[PDB]
């Protein structure tokens, strides 16, 4: 079964580690940077890893039931018991980093907590701005909860709770490290289950990045959020399920209208993308333009020049 | 090229109208209903019609840049110069009938809309709740913008703005009508460029819907929202572009695990689903079930009893 990309422009990808579009293309430094986020982690065979789930409306979001308020405690007073995002009850045995779809960075995470009641009055519902810190000695998603603060202190407990992330948030104290895993077990834990920590084994070489401006409810920020993959590739390979002919799998950046190759990378098993550059640079490509699988090669293959 | 289906469960599937998971799958009793929504339309062969796009994060979003402060004038203050999504200009020429995300209910679309600052004091943020009522006499997409309310005022003109979809709100006097088309053009013009009305064509026959319960601020609702086919089904079809090789596709609802076929469905060439049923039926299948295409047939298939 032969290995291939789907047919998107930048403008039809989403990101995988954020429910945003994809705004630009960039590379990196070197600078023995530990990237290991945990959403957006796929195989080219089709083989998700880490946090990742197959729906953008999971990435970042959760579902459960607020069971208790415990204000004067923590600032984050809703305490959310939660089912995994399919509405099964979560399993902490289950040999994952946590509950698919958490948050794989260290900040705050903005959006709307609602509720739709069940029993009597039914279908009642209310929906209120809220806050959740990855930070927070009450973010412990793999133990099977987490808190989130709000302005609003019309929530009732025991009703089917839904958090909708939409932006990030900046204050003092709470920096935003998109590289930073958050303790998925709380204080003093330790995290298990990862997937593996991601870097070109190549002189010469960088990370290629997927980056999206996220929005951000208040302070200095460009929002950026990079992931390794898009989401609707992570969708194509747990389709497909091609296998895996090497451990590189040479991909040409094309002008479809031209049908000129414009750049060329190596795309990894693992995957992630590495390009042959030195130094930061966000790439400039035609907005029509895309990534075609040509061949597969090896580790010893030489990128021509970005 | 031969035509073919996602293999996705009813929880990895997302709704085309509402960036929502799908919930479950719903047979409606026939009554006449103009069933004309615009977004989640396509043809098995991979033309998207009406709004639709193929982001679920584009679904009832909205992009552009806040131009005006009408507070004393409408409740919904804060005008909203449209771009595209992707960021390109609006054209208001283009034989859509308005631009592609924008909501096709009558009713208070509930979200966030948030900033991100150019010029100078470039980069800093903010994000607020916010509504759009879709039957506003400023709800004018297709001229190229619209409006939304507030209870923040801290919103600043005339920089890049983005409107984040949450959910739907129940008010008085403003029921949510799922099936009633918005004014894309604003009181007292009529829409163009429309895909379609659906409908049954055949003796016994009704639609299946893909049905989400989404959030909701307040006010008593099931936040139901049928869609006629999902996002990822739009998706793998574009991509596809299988020859629909007659009007319509016989397919096969399977359980994995045994083999067995539970029913059978037809999915027709412009982009629907019928079964054979009489009654109002929320379908009552396995966790892990999910539609395989079986055959083309014709408009004479009599399907099997569900």
């Amino acid at each position: 079964k032969p290995f291939s990309l789907p047919i998107l422009t930048i403008s039809e990808l989403t990101n995988s580690r954020f429910p945003a579009p994809i705004d630009s293309l960039f590379t990196a430094q070197n600078n023995n940077l530990n990237v290991q986020c945990q959403n957006g982690r796929c195989t080219l065979d089709g083989e998700l890893q880490g946090t990742t789930q197959l729906l953008p409306s999971g990435i970042c979001a959760f579902r459960g039931r607020l069971t208790a308020d415990v204000d004067g405690s923590h600032d984050d007073r809703w305490h959310m018991q939660l089912t995994n995002l399919n509405g099964t009850p979560f399993d902490p045995t289950e040999d994952v980093p946590a509950p698919l779809g958490t948050p794989d960075f260290t900040g705050l995470l903005f959006g709307v907590a609602s509720q739709r009641n069940v029993g009597s009055n039914p279908n009642t519902t209310r929906a209120h701005e809220a806050v959740i810190s990855t930070t927070s000695s009450q973010f412990v998603p793999k133990l099977g909860s987490v808190n989130f603060g709000s302005t609003s202190t019309d929530f009732q407990l025991q009703q089917p709770t839904k958090f909708t992330p939409v932006g990030i948030k900046i204050e003092s104290g709470h920096e935003f490290d998109q590289w930073a895993l958050p303790r998925y077990s709380g204080h003093l834990t330790l995290n298990m289950n990862l997937a593996p920590p991601i870097a070109p084994n190549f002189p010469g070489e960088q990370l290629l990045f997927f980056r999206s401006n996220v929005p951000c409810a208040g302070g200095v920020s460009d929002g950026v959020i990079d992931c390794l993959l898009p989401q609707e590739w992570i969708q194509h390979f747990y389709q497909e399920s091609a296998p895996s002919q090497s451990d590189v799998a040479l991909i040409r950046y094309v002008n479809p209208d031209t049908g000129r190759t414009l750049f060329e990378a190596k795309l990894h098993r693992t995957g992630y993308i590495t390009v042959a550059h030195s130094g930061d640079y966000p790439l400039v490509v035609p907005s029509n333009g895309y990534f075609r699988f040509d061949s597969w090669v090896n580790q010893f293959y030489s990128l021509a020049p970005m």
